[PDB]
C-alpha cells in the first residue's frame, strides 16, 4: 500500500477541466471541501513516477497530496497552481513584469533545482513549459514533465520528434550524455525564456539548425530586459565543457547576489 498517501476518492470534488490528452486528464478540484488540488487521471510507469514524487518535497516543487490506486482510472492529486503554466504566464503582456519579478522567478526554479541536485535527482526536461505559477506569482517545478501521461507516452514524451533540443547541451545532442551539467544548461535556457517573456529559444531556427549551431558554439543572445550581471549567470550555464558549468548551489548564490545589487 501507499499508506498515508492513499486518498479516499470520496473526499474529492471535480470542478473545471484543466487539460486533456490521448493518455489522461487533469481537472481542478477540492479535497475535503478545503484545499485546492489538481487531479490527474490516467499505467505501471505512471505509478513508479508517483513513488518518486513521494520522496521529493520542497517549497518550490509541485507537491503530491496523495494517490487513489484501487479504482480505475487511477488518480494523482497534487497542489493547485492557480496561474497555470509558466510559459503561458510569461506571454501575458498584461502582467507587465518588472525585472525584479523575473529574477525572483529564476530564484524559485533555482531553489527547486538545488534540492534536486542535493538529492542526486536529474530532471531532464527543465523548461518554462514544465513549471507552474501559483495564485501568488511563486514559481514551482514539476518533478516530471506535465505532458507525461496526458498528451504523450513514457515512450513518446522526450523521445525523437518530441525531444527538448532547445533546452540541451552539445554533449546530449551528439552523444546522449546526461548528467547534472545538462540540467544546468537547461536552467540557463529557461532563464533566457523568462527574461525574454516566453520567446522560443533560437526562435528563428529548426531543431536541426539549433543542433548544428549549438555544436558550433553559437549561444542565445542577452534578452533586452537582462542586465550584464544577469546574462553572465545564464551564459555561465552554456560553457561547452560540462565541468566548467556551475552547480545550482553556486548559481543560486549568484542570483541572490544580483538581486541584492539590482
Ligand atoms: C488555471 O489554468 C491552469 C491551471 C493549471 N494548474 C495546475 N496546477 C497543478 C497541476 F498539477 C496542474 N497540472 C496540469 C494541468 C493541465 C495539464 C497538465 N497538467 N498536463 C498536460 O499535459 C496539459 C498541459 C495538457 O494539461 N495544473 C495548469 C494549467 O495549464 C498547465 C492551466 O491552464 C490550463
Amino acid at each position: 500500500g501507499y499508506g498515508s498517501w492513499e486518498i479516499d476518492p470520496k473526499d474529492l470534488t471535480f470542478l473545471k477541466e484543466l487539460g486533456t490528452g490521448q493518455f489522461g486528464v487533469v481537472k481542478y478540484g477540492k479535497w475535503r471541501g478545503q484545499y485546492d488540488v489538481a487531479i490527474k487521471m490516467i499505467e505501471d510507469e505512471f505509478i513508479e513516477e508517483a513513488k518518486v514524487m513521494m520522496n521529493l518535497s520542497h517549497e518550490k516543487l509541485v507537491q503530491l497530496y496523495g494517490v487513489c490506486t484501487k479504482q480505475r482510472p487511477i488518480f494523482i492529486i497534487t497542489e493547485y497552481m492557480a496561474n497555470g503554466c509558466l510559459l503561458n504566464y510569461l506571454r501575458e503582456m498584461r502582467h507587465r513584469f518588472q525585472t525584479q519579478q523575473l529574477l525572483e522567478m529564476c530564484k524559485d526554479v533555482c531553489e527547486a533545482m538545488e534540492y534536486l541536485e542535493s538529492k542526486q535527482f536529474l530532471h531532464r526536461d527543465l523548461a518554462a513549459r514544465n513549471c507552474l505559477v501559483n495564485d501568488q506569482g511563486v514559481v514551482k517545478v514539476s518533478d516530471f514533465g506535465l505532458s507525461r501521461y496526458v498528451l504523450d507516452d513514457e515512450y513518446t514524451s522526450s523521445v525523437g520528434s518530441k525531444f527538448p533540443v532547445r533546452w540541451s547541451p552539445p554533449e546530449v545532442l551528439m552523444y546522449s550524455k546526461f548528467s547534472s551539467k545538462s540540467d544546468i544548461w537547461a536552467f540557463g535556457v529557461l532563464m533566457w525564456e523568462i527574461y525574454s517573456l516566453g520567446k522560443m529559444p533560437y526562435e528563428r531556427f529548426t531543431n536541426s539548425e539549433t543542433a548544428e549551431h549549438i555544436a558550433q558554439g553559437l549561444r542565445l543572445y542577452r534578452p533586452h530586459l537582462a542586465s550584464e550581471k544577469v546574462y553572465t549567470i545564464m551564459y555561465s550555464c552554456w560553457h561547452e565543457k560540462a565541468d566548467e558549468r556551475p552547480t545550482f548551489k553556486i548559481l543560486l548564490s549568484n542570483i541572490l547576489d544580483v538581486m541584492d545589487e539590482e
